[PDB]
């Protein structure tokens, strides 16, 4: 479009900037591709594209690496099984503010660049939150020029591809390498054993890891720019290899898949413990590859380990990289010869652990069988880490048997087992939470005896989102309308968006908020229709629910509350109600038939209410599928309301709901995770609040919850729970649904029924609010002027500040 | 060196041509290695040179397909499961004329290009002459400006790299994409589906195959320069993919391995037939995709089949792509629907058949079982070309009910078999073997039958070696002086080097032929000693025998010598002979017993040789560790004897007698393969020919060879079986040899012994002239001046014109 190169925060298109991207381009057609414009395809132009724009971060890239050797600043080390990036075309653009003169490059040679874009593959290395709050975190250490590398491994396999058939999840391979990564570089000559099986022969000099089974692990660097600092990190992902040397030779030969199976594919698991070896060994795998590159960049600096602490810190992502602990101090003492109690010192203060979840069943419990037979000296070591640390509890808390074995690294039963966060608490000089209620969760209930042992230790660092993906690439037009009264630093000083409340009586601002949603709204749905023939009403109001399908986020809730709708249209169908388009997405876990249920179940309602002739255009639901970053870009702003219905004290902080916020959704939710800080920065008048907060979640489970009570009372929701019973959701098959039923009325952790009221109420106020479009777009400034805390600068500047002993810094590098 | 940028044949260091290579050089060392001059290795520096010579194809790669594009000339595709390659990087600069302007860009960039070439992997897609006759047939039809693509596969883990550890031979998986292939072009685009198990259901339309599983071929496109004509073709070799759509979601991740399985590793047998099903799929996995690519690019040109064999070639490189055979009457008469007699003459037009051996235990012969499970559609056509080949044979011959049995493609007996070979000859309208005498034996005894039926088919095609390769990159010296006397033009017509003959008196070209040969030796040498600390007298006559380790190539006769003048130094220590560094080279068959026991046989006649203070520097015995075309190209420019010592009538051609020709060697050799038109190019008197004739070892089969009549006449022979038997060579474990005692003693099936005494007494002819320095190198002189028909060039040209229908042509395209 012509309209979008006026945008003024995506850069200027130099006359020399851009002959050179295309004399650029059509050297890579021709070089790289080899083929010319008689055979390309848009997949050609995309990678001439990339191949261009990659040519640009490779100075800064080389600059910044040698700047790190010269200045020897303290290095972050952030280890972490999961990155979800997305697509890397857009973000290198905005971050070396070449945006516009792509486009214009692209223009001119007769291609359109959003239509590029397109083609890209997302980088699927996550599940979901986890994910990709370390790849917003990379971006926002690259943004605060903190000498930063993000170590994970390169899966071959990211998150499944979600199909739907007949109205069901289907997973596919994500093969996101097929055509190529044109961002990565490939460093074989940096590749590094990592070990496994053996045993440990105890010596003269010590113990020895013997016997042991090698697995290589081969980096590939990829570029992490700051935002147009010419600051340039690296996130280093480790692939498994076969070793060098060894049914017979082919069957051997054949036989090297087994190793390198170790980084074929991401647990889809979205968190939830499974205890697979393999998993195990991906753990292992990127904890002992990362130490190495951690111990030999010590070692090559400006041997004696004292200094350690002052040059690494290692942030663990979850306790998926716990290992790190055992596995610093195996390298300490085994290897360096330093004692117990020195290396113990080292590792502490090295080491930090973050914490993403309460859920029981989230909790990594390894049996000591397993360690036992594929990390012989870890177990001993942690074994080891365990007296030393129960002996200190013993010492403060002298006679107090039940705290010892509450604070055990070691859980008794029929299965010994290792808490591998309880180990990362006794390995860590900070542990954190991901929001303030979250960590005061931690302090209160599952950390408690850790909190009294070493209070000094427990952080919050409220998560956050990088305002480059989720604003500037996303919603250019949003960014632009804000950058025209306030100009651009907002875009690295987000708490700068707070000028807006200075335009909520502003007449050009209210029309421009509101012009831009249905902008937004406009191209999402001509989206629906031309890649699915999906016809949706583009004056409904979009009422989006996406995110992991758990039974935690209660998609259920909502499903209740749409047959509501279609219930109450059918019961008085001259009644005006404001028209909606309820989108849910999300991916379930393969394994969970339960989560695979409440997919069927949205499809399900739309088969009803999307060909009922009295409902037409008024009620629309679909399910998006296949959920991922890229759709997250397209969909989010297109939003009007935000679901973020969770049990209260369940999602500890989410990042969904931030992304919201920033892109002018209002949000409907409960008083959990960061729900609770965003309703306290824009004023819990401009938020949709509903439902039990965690005290009156504690007060039902302390006599019992009994889902028969709240269906005896609600005359609606009987109705419901009768048509999903019956079958009118499945009448072909009328007992599909009868497992859901099941757990609403006697298994229901989540109490679905307990909010359900004052759900439909609170929706209520949500549609009397969208028939005053003046107020709607008013709240919305009022959202958008608040999200600033929600950047994941802030988070990253919390972080450096409060446990890596680091100052940030915005101060450009030269080019 | 300062001397080797002085080699006109090497080409122009242009002023311009230099600037620009150190620039390009700079460029991929920035942009594509992304490196500095401060971190790069020789690795580095190998790759960014292997970039910039390669953007130097890409205008011509291009070009020329576009040409065959315009001009539509006959298209020739070589089907092989093998393509021995070699190195690219020199290859490239010789056949682009860029060799002495990349020397000098590197000199002036303080670099050692010679030092670079060796970090370059062997592409070693094949076991030996089959593979590496393949390699030189692409160099020669480029050089031809033919319209020809080489389809094979690209293995994962081509031939193993053989280490020897105590004298024994060791496998380890050639991992020869560890750092990248920088001469391919992944080709995603153009991905094809591969089909196999399912079942035949026969419809209205006819047979249709259905219920198959899928395998995608993904082609891999590498450049193939001709010789400073500015043609580059393709050679285009398929990797094995899973299909993208599908124990749990992760083992049916793993399990994509299996479809990968097909293109991991190259059956290392050097032809010698396994029946093992994942050979079977690799045959019908290439034949399958290529067929397709075929067709494809036969529709989109300048759907009516009769000129398909006017537009097609497709020649088959031994029986391992006979599958193109039915696979072709599949796609005609099944989705083209041509009608069966149509279809059947247009693939005999199409196909041709090149046979490599006699040897029965080379011979494909499938179980119908594994074809009928694998393939059912290609068994149902394999047995109606059968019937109707039959039908055939009993109209020619009425009653000849013997005939139709041993003709026929079915085998009886207790495991029902096809005939890969008798199907090749029914469907192709040329037969060809490799040399005059081997094309004369396949028409008097293996294919007596078909000959009498179709005498037309049957066609020699005397092998060949490209001069490129094989004289001007591995012998810049020899090429060199030649040059300095007749020019350059023989590089590209070796006929041209009987001019030579007027030298055989001219002083200069006497001293220059004996100077370069000492210069190869002083230079192979210094290896021996620099990477295997292994001591070589430089004035002893070199006696190499390098090739595949087979009891048919008689390494155990060499043995044999060996011991004899060992044994001989012993008996008169103070009798002068000739001293000899006795070089064996080559890989066993990773199963075949007996194949490893004759390397340890040599390496433990090392053992003693090379110890004895009385032989010192006049014996020593050395195994060359990891024979393969890189070491060929070090160590036959460096050789004064080539060993061909096959027993007569087994060895098909041969190659690397040629190159020993060429390269300045004299050949001690049997009547066998093309030794006996190398013998007749040079006159015998040339020769060092001995043993006996095909006539001898079919009078011997005749009335029985007794291996005891030989150990019972011949003195020296007894000695050397006792000591082997006695453990002379072997004496911790005296039992060590006594499988190698009891084949040469009763189960010889090469007929060892009956040549001993001729060989041994030829051997001495060796030694008597090597005194005479001054007629050994004239004798030479009337090697190479001879050497002119064993050029690929020759071979290929005839192919063309007599099998192929096209007319090659040496006339540059522009550039
Ligand atoms: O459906 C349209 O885009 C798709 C939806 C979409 C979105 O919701 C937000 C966003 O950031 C990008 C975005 O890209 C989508 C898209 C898909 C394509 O296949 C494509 O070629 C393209 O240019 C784009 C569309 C229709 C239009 O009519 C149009 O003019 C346009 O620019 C785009
Ligand atoms: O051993 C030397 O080379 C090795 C043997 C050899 C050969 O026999 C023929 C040939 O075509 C090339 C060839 O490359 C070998 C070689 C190996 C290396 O590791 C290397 O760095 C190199 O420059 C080369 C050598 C010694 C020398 O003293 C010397 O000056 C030289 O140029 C080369």
């Amino acid at each position: 479009q012509e309209k979008r190169k006026q945008i003024s925060v995506r850069g200027l298109a130099g006359v020399e900037n851009v002959t050179e991207l295309k004399k650029n381009f059509n050297r890579h057609l021709h070089f790289t591709l080899v083929k010319d414009r008689n055979v390309a395809t848009p997949r050609d132009y995309y990678f001439a594209l990339a191949h261009t724009v990659r040519d640009h971060l490779v100075g800064r890239w080389i600059r910044t690496q040698q700047h790190y050797y010269e200045k020897d600043p303290k290095r972050i080390y952030y280890l972490s099984l999961e990155f979800y990036m997305g697509r890397t075309l857009q973000n290198t653009m905005v971050n070396l503010a070449l945006e516009n003169a792509c486009d214009e490059a692209t223009y001119q040679l007769g291609l359109d660049m959003e239509e590029l874009e397109e083609i890209e593959e997302d980088a699927g290395l996550g599940n979901g939150g986890l994910g990709r709050l370390a790849a917003c975190f990379l971006d926002s250490m690259a943004t605060l020029g903190l000498a930063a590398y993000g170590y994970g491994i390169r899966y071959e396999f990211g998150i499944f591809n979600q199909k739907i058939c007949g109205g069901w999840q289907m997973e596919e391979a994500d093969d996101w390498l097929r055509y190529g990564n044109p961002w990565e570089k490939a460093r074989p000559e940096f590749t590094l054993p990592v070990h496994f099986y053996g045993r440990v022969e105890h010596t003269s000099q010590g113990a020895k890891w013997v016997d042991t089974q090698v697995v290589l692990a081969m980096p590939y660097d990829t570029p992490v720019p700051g935002y147009r600092n010419n600051v340039v990190n690296t996130m280093r992902l480790w692939s498994a290899k076969a070793p060098n040397d060894f049914g017979g030779y082919i069957q051997a030969v054949l036989d090297r898949n087994l190793a390198e199976n170790i980084s074929r594919v991401l647990y889809p698991n979205d968190n939830f413990f499974e205890g697979k070896e393999l998993r195990l060994k991906q753990e292992y795998f990127v904890v002992a590859a990362t130490l190495q590159d951690i111990i030999r960049r010590f070692k090559s600096s400006k041997t004696n380990f004292d200094a350690f602490p002052d040059k690494v810190a290692i942030q663990l992502n979850d306790t998926h990289p716990s290992l790190a602990i055992p596995e610093l101090m195996r390298v300490l003492v085994d290897l360096e010869r330093l004692d117990w109690d020195k290396a113990w010192e080292v590792t502490v203060k090295t080491c930090a652990y973050t914490n993403h979840t309460v859920i029981p069943e989230a909790l990594e419990r390894w049996p000591v069988h397993l360690l036992e037979t594929l990390l012989p000296r870890h177990l001993q070591i942690i074994y080891e880490i365990n007296q030393r640390f129960l002996n200190r509890v013993a010492a403060a808390f002298p006679g107090d048997v039940d705290r010892l074995r509450r604070m055990s690294l070691v859980e008794e039963g029929a299965v010994k087992r290792i808490n591998m966060a309880h180990l990362c608490i006794a390995g860590s000089h900070a542990v954190n939470g991901v929001a303030r209620i979250h960590s005061e969760i931690l302090k209160k209930t599952i950390f408690k005896d850790f909190y009294e042992l070493e209070p000094h230790k427990f952080q919050n660092k409220t998560n956050g989102i990088t305002p480059r993906r989720w604003l500037v690439l996303c919603n250019p037009g949003l960014a632009e309308i804000i950058a025209e009264r306030i100009g651009e630093e907002y875009i690295s000083d987000l708490d700068q968006l707070r000028k807006l409340l200075s335009y909520v009586d502003d007449e050009a601002f209210i029309r421009d908020v509101a012009k831009v949603k249905q902008e937004n709204k406009l191209k999402f749905a001509a989206y629906l229709e031309r890649e699915y023939k999906v016809h949706i009403n583009p004056n409904s109001l979009f009422d989006v629910q996406v995110k992991r399908i758990h039974e935690y986020k209660r998609q259920l809730l909502n499903c209740l509350h749409v047959i509501t709708l279609y219930n109450r249209i059918k019961k008085e169908p001259n009644k005006f109600v404001v028209p909606r388009t309820v989108m849910i997405g999300g991916k379930a876990a393969p394994g969970y038939h339960m989560a695979k249920m409440i997919i069927k179940l949205i499809t399900a309602i739309g088969d009803v209410v999307n060909h009922d002739p009295v409902v037409g255009d008024r009620l629309r639901v679909i399910f998006l599928e296949n959920y991922r970053v890229s759709l997250a870009e397209k969909v989010i702003p297109a939003a009007d309301l935000s679901e973020q219905i969770s049990t209260a004290g369940t999602e500890a902080s989410g990042t969904g709901n931030m992304k919201f916020m920033l892109n002018g959704a209002l949000t409907i939710g409960t008083m959990d995770g960061a729900n609770v800080e965003m309703a306290e920065e824009a004023g819990e008048e401009n938020f949709f609040i509903f439902g039990m907060r965690v005290e009156d979640v504690d007060r039902l489970d302390q006599r019992g919850y009994n889902a028969q009570e709240y269906y005896d009372r609600i005359p609606e929701l009987r109705q419901i729970i009768e048509q999903l019973s019956s079958g009118f959701f499945s009448p072909k098959q009328p007992d599909l649904f009868k497992d859901i039923v099941n757990m609403l009325m006697h298994h229901d952790r989540f109490k679905v029924f307990a909010d359900y009221e004052e759900y439909v109420k609170c929706q209520e106020r949500v549609s009397a609010l969208y028939k005053n479009p003046r107020e709607w777009t008013r709240m919305v400034i009022r959202n958008i002027a608040t999200s600033g805390k929600f950047s994941s600068d802030r988070t990253i500047a919390q972080y450096a500040r409060e446990i890596w002993g680091v100052e940030p810094s915005r101060q450009r590098l030269p080019a």
